[PDB]
């Protein structure tokens, strides 16, 4: 009905309502989405940093490569172990079973996944590349250090190195979501006080 | 004042006057610019694919003049072609806004009489001519195995920066419609 009149004074502050409830629920659940997974990235860009302590020349010519892979098991898991309690969505508690489906499809299947911790429901980082990654190392043969000649050892990085690839791609497409995030919000405030 | 009534079919209306000024100051605007740079690497794509036969054995020969007179020409077609606007001229103020949007990388703001302009940044193009000049020669040149692996790496290199440019563009672009979706959407039932 558009005979509903309203005061500029009612819509001043109908706006800073909107406005307020967009960025607490939408740019700041961005915005922390985007935090945790840089963080989370960059503690993983912190074991590629140790991986070169974890890979020297071994065997009895020295072309291949001895990776202590129970060292490098030992880092990725502990990673995960870290952010099995940090969500991309919410930063605090739990919400519901749709809201945390809501928010999945926004974020991505891919960087996201829907968990329950017993009646509330958060969306938790996706660690299937870091899962990826363990399992490629648990099947490299033996429990601990292996000696990868470089056409193995040609497989297993170019494998390894794909799930990094995918991590900074899920990376940059959350900081590219919520930099549109941030443009929606600053084009919506600039069409509201169109009407002053 | 805080005191004027205004009615909810007022308000449509405000909204979208600025739903269009955005399709027009915003949206099209992008779409020329991406269109522009477009146009030119396309063109850039001759110089390109005459590179072949302009290339044989000496050691490699290079057709040195021809691969300049092309790239030259390229120059000069897209000498008043800018990204934006794309007729008249702007503000200077309004030709660096646009200008940090696009990234110095492919515009360029340029003073073409009062008004102001944001050309396409030949830089790339400029490069590979004054490398083009330095390795010397009659008007063919016969180069060293080290220098034409050497110059085509360099110039190849030229070739990707404008590649990246462009889908650089093309994505900031496809981003801006994605803002405009969401906007309308959010807009359309608040």
């Amino acid at each position: 009905d558009g005979d509903q009149m309203i005061s500029h004074r009612e819509l001043w502050a109908k706006i800073a309502n909107s406005i307020n409830d967009i960025n607490e629920q939408y740019l700041k659940v961005y915005e922390h989405a985007v935090s945790s997974y840089t963080q989370m990235y960059q503690d993983f860009s912190a074991v590629l940093s140790s991986l070169a302590g974890w890979i020297s020349p071994g065997g009895n010519d020295g072309n291949s490569v001895k990776l202590q892979v129970n060292s490098l098991k030992k880092a990725l898991e502990e990673l995960k172990e870290k952010y099995k309690d940090k969500p991309l969505y919410p930063a605090n508690n739990t919400v519901s079973q749709e809201q945390a489906n809501k928010w999945l499809t926004e974020l991505g299947g891919t960087i996201g996944k829907v968990s329950q911790k017993n009646g509330g429901y958060v969306v938790s980082i996706n660690m299937t590349p870091i899962d990826n990654m363990l399992k490629s190392l648990d099947n490299l043969g033996g429990n601990g250090e292996v000696v990868l000649d470089n056409a193995k050892y040609q497989a297993w990085n170019a494998g390894f190195s794909a799930e990094d690839e995918t991590m900074k791609n899920n990376l940059q497409t959350l900081v590219q979501k919520y930099s549109n995030a941030n443009s929606i919000f600053d084009n919506l405030v600039k069409v509201l006080s169109s009407t002053i």
